[PDB]
């Protein structure tokens, strides 16, 4: 249960990758998704709508980390869907997380999220409200910790770095990172962030960007 | 003046790439270095140590931007050389920059600077380099400064503050998707310089390079 996590959207492109590395790191992985993927024997697969408490709840029992990288496709231009799943459905993931005793939830956000006050479209708008819900939920004294990892027309090339000692960062070990592709990189950062969150609760409620 | 600029350590691995790209944007480019490296028909080369007040002045005389990406070899293990060049030397670069009416200094720092108090002697001098240069920012004296921190214990993720305290720089990635790691690091240096002369409040800040 210290090595047990659920991946929400575990059938998808990012999800599958997450499953690979979590399994490789000796994690017991549940997968929650509304589509059954390429059968992996070593995974308790649950099928369901992340908007549903009834669907979600059993996939979360016994799990310490939830990975939320489920989403409708940005390309679909289905606004009511984005609204339903990214924005409304997100309150279900957090409350079901608390119900089941999940201790960490790691949201996959967007990098376009950094544009909060032409790249701001309705999808980005839902993902901001998503990140704001998830990082508002951070309650360390109840031992419920959250973060958001933000991977990516318009892109931030440079990000300011606070010199006041307020800047948090997640350390990796280069020897394990060289032969890793773009996604294996994004995925790795998720797993390191989650591991370092049990070791250092002051990362809760922050959002991170990746490098290189 | 407007489109003249000097790369200090312009013969360096990074230097060579900085120079290729400034030229491509139609900068008139000076290189200043202790070694001559590869001849570039379109580049004025001034030989010298960056610590020497007299060597450098003519290399900055009449230019408007300065990219400092000069460093002694990190592998050398010469505690004194590192301190000599990165701190005392850089302090000169800032002097003669002002004595030359230069408007913008863009240092190349180290991402390893973030590891302070959590880690080579080298890195401690980069730390002193950085805060010297950001120390030198003075917008009321027309002398904007910025530092860019290019990347075995490596940092992966970095907090982005939500209250609008932090500043970022936009790039149209549509067109830098066919760059190498270095070409991107450089493109960072240029964008920063370019936008530092549209919004002065990038002065005094250090920046990280993203995906
Ligand atoms: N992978 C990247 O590099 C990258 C880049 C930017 C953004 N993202 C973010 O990552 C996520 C998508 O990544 P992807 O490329 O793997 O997407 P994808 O479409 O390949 O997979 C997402 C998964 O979400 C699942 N899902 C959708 N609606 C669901 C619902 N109602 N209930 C349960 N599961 C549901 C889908 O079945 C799918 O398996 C989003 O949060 C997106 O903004 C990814
Ligand atoms: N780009 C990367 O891969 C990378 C990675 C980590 C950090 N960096 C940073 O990049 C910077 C430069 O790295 P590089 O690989 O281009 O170095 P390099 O060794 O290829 O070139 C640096 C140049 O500095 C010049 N120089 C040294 N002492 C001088 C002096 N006293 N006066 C004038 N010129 C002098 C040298 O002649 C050399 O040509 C460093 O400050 C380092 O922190 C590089």
């Amino acid at each position: 249960q210290a090595k047990r996590c659920t991946v929400i959207g575990g059938s998808g492109f990012l999800g599958q990758h997450m499953v690979e590395q979590l399994l490789a790191r000796g994690y017991a992985v549940n997968v929650f998704d509304i589509q059954q993927g390429f059968d992996n024997p070593q995974v308790r697969f649950f099928l369901g709508d992340l908007c549903s408490r009834q669907d979600l709840y059993p996939a979360l029992k016994g799990v310490n980390t939830v990975f939320h990288c489920a989403s409708p496709p940005p390309s679909s231009n289905n606004k009511e869907l984005f609204y339903r799943v990214n924005y409304i459905g997100t309150k279900n993931v957090i409350e079901t997380c608390k119900e089941a005793g999940v201790q960490k939830l790691i949201l996959t956000s967007s990098a376009s999220v950094i544009f909060e006050g032409k790249p701001i479209d309705y999808y980005t708008e839902t993902k901001i409200l998503q990140e704001r819900a998830v990082l508002g939920a951070n309650d360390p004294e109840k031992n419920f910790l959250t973060t958001a990892i933000r991977p990516h027309q318009l892109v931030p090339i440079l990000i300011e770095a606070a010199r006041n000692g307020k800047m948090k960062f997640v350390i990796g070990n280069g020897k394990n990172l060289v032969d890793f592709t773009f996604v294996e990189n994004v995925v790795h950062g998720h797993i390191l962030a989650a591991e370092q969150l049990s070791r250092d609760s002051t990362l809760g409620g922050k959002a991170f960007h990746i490098l290189e």
